[PDB]
């Protein structure tokens, strides 16, 4: 007799099921309905959501990665959601960037609800900038100061206090991690470029425009300068973040959740005993030519239009995308409220490094939300790893990126016709 809502999640959490199940009891109670979670591993969840999409086979709600809402949506397989979102109140309760996650661009219907935002900035070693005679608020104003300090950093006699060894300055993944465009596109942009822009109506990528080749040239730079360890570009992103925790990285960009792992022990998978929790610090990325920009990702929450209880789901949406549960959620999964009012909470302004995000939130940008965006990225991807390998081997030229980037470009406006 109880009706049931069957909602599919990723891993966003360390127990991705029951977290959710305990978030949803108090929604559970209030309406007299039981909600079934199902956990789509990362390696399997794309292919589950494009098979409900085609057989009209599937959940009532499922989660989605912003970058696939255009292409769900272009299905035509997502009910509106303009609704909740007013709401929720409307276009003014999000951050633009994260508006735009909301529908197909150019589409006159939303059809997913913010759920929560991944968003980097710089974690950085407070011992090793002191040591080094670098201030965070002068090294983050710009790029100029950001590789002045990386300069100053190298140069710098100071060792961890548990490996000896001096730090490298910055680390980050090349091209071997799931995020390779995500840690480019703040160069990107705050030069002035883009990875795709609109023109009459079209899209065409701009990865070989001079702002965007400025932005890339300056990040990938870094790595041939000295300042990023050849062995780091071998390693993924969460392989970078245990550098960091066992003290061989003075500077390097990851999420919020970072945070919480630096007050948990090491035994529990933290790293609370280490040298780099009790000396850590925030900033957002550096003010570029053009701008400051942070990357946003994360997810949101769509409804099938085949689903036979569209009204409870859209209670279970407004009950996820509303302020009590976007605080609850964003702690358990690391990452920030969907929902701006939300960045006020005393969870994150009692932290003065989740306080450095909502900081760095501001200032957030993403992807336009094409159908097409899984083309593009996937054709910006293996062009900008083949960069990664000229770094590498220190043969990256300003001439060998042009046509790196102007061949993904060529593939790119191909993809888009
Ligand atoms: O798939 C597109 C989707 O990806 C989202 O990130 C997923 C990412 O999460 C990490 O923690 C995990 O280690 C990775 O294996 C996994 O791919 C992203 O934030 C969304 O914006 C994006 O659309
Ligand atoms: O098109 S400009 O806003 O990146």
């Amino acid at each position: 007799m109880q009706k049931t809502l069957e909602v599919w999640i990723m891993p966003n959490s360390p127990q991705p099921a029951e977290d959710f199940k305990a978030l949803v009891a108090p929604f559970e109670k209030a309406h007299g309905v039981e909600v079934k979670v199902t956990v789509l591993d990362w390696g399997v969840a794309w292919t589950k959501i494009t098979t409900a999409a085609t057989s009209g086979v599937g959940p009532d709600l499922t989660q989605l990665g912003t970058t696939a809402v255009g292409a769900i949506s272009a299905m035509g397989v997502l009910e509106p959601v303009d609704d909740v979102l007013e709401a929720l109140g409307g276009e003014k309760a999000y951050l633009p960037a994260v508006w735009r996650t909301t529908r197909l661009e150019g589409a006159r219907q939303a059809t997913a609800v913010p759920w929560f935002s991944e968003l980097r900035a710089f974690y950085y070693r407070t011992d090793a900038l002191k040591a080094a005679g670098v201030n965070p608020a002068e090294m983050f104003a710009s790029w100029q100061g950001f590789e002045a300090g990386l300069a100053r950093l190298k140069a710098s006699s100071f060792r961890d206090p548990e490996t000896k060894a001096p730090l490298a300055p910055l680390c980050t993944p090349g091209k071997n991690s799931w995020d390779v465009l995500h840690n480019a596109a703040p160069w990107i942009w705050g030069a002035g470029g883009e990875i795709v822009r609109q023109a009459g109506g079209r899209w065409q990528s701009a990865l070989n425009s001079p702002e965007s080749l400025e932005g890339l040239y300056f990040f990938l730079s870094l790595a041939q300068k000295g300042y990023v360890p050849a062995e780091s570009l071998e390693k993924n992103t969460a392989q970078i973040e245990a550098d960091f925790q066992a003290g061989k990285c003075a500077v390097f960009a990851s999420g919020p959740w970072m945070i919480q792992r630096a007050q948990v022990p090491e035994a529990k998978g933290g790293f609370a005993e280490r040298t780099a929790a009790k000396n850590l610090g925030v900033a957002p990325y550096p003010a570029g030519p053009k701008g400051r920009y942070t990357f946003f990702g994360g997810s949101n929450l769509a409804l099938f239009n085949f689903s036979k209880n569209k009204p409870l789901a859209k209670e279970l949406l407004k009950y996820l995308g509303g302020p009590e549960a976007q605080v609850r959620y964003a702690q358990m999964t690391g990452m920030l409220p969907a929902l701006r009012s939300a960045w006020s909470d005393p969870s994150f302004q009692q932290n003065p490094l989740l306080r450095t995000f909502i900081q760095a939130a501001q200032f957030g940008r993403t992807y336009p939300s094409l159908a097409g965006w899984g083309g593009v990225e996937n054709l910006a991807v293996q062009h900008l790893g083949m960069a990664w390998d000229l770094v590498a081997q220190g043969r990256l030229t300003r001439e060998a990126l042009k046509d790196l980037m102007d061949k993904a470009s060529a593939a790119i406006n191909q993809a888009l016709r």
